[PDB]
């Protein structure tokens, strides 16, 4: 369960994480 930031998205499960949320959502 981790939040989207900077794309403003839940993800329940570590799914395809975002290029700029890798980052910013810290993953
Ligand atoms: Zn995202």
């Amino acid at each position: 369960m981790k939040a989207c930031l900077s794309c403003h998205q839940q993800i329940h499960r570590n799914a395809p994480i975002c290029p700029l949320c890798k980052a910013k959502s810290r993953s």
